[PDB]
């Protein structure tokens, strides 16, 4: 079964955990990856009611299970905070434009 389902993508908790550990580490070293500079601040334009405190950073989670390292980031993102608490998994899939919806 899926712990998080983002459109057609299936993610297990381990998947989220491995992406999140990668995003935070980079967040801590003050480094970026890819043309869209990840991880980056997540602004909450959407106004989702996260259970963890802001500020928020987004990093891509890939359907292949590989850790993002450049090129296409895909539509899925793992959202974490300063304390490395998971806030949520979100996706551009099924969302208009560059908006996001939460993975279910
Ligand atoms: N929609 C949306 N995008 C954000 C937010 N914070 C940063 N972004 C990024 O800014 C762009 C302009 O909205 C979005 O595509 C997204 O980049 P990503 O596509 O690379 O994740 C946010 O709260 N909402
Ligand atoms: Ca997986």
């Amino acid at each position: 079964a899926c712990d998080y389902t983002c459109g057609s993508n299936c993610y297990s908790s381990s998947d989220v955990s491995t992406a999140q550990a990668a995003g935070y580490k980079l967040h801590e070293d003050g480094e970026t990856v890819g043309s869209n500079s990840y991880p980056k601040k997540y602004n909450n334009y959407e106004g989702f009611d996260f259970s963890v405190s802001s500020p928020y950073y987004e990093w891509p989670i890939l359907s292949s299970g590989d850790v993002y390292s450049g090129g296409s980031p895909g539509a899925d993102r793992v959202v974490f905070n300063e304390n490395n608490q998971l806030a949520g998994v979100i996706t551009h899939t099924g969302a208009s434009g560059n908006n996001f919806v939460e993975c279910t």
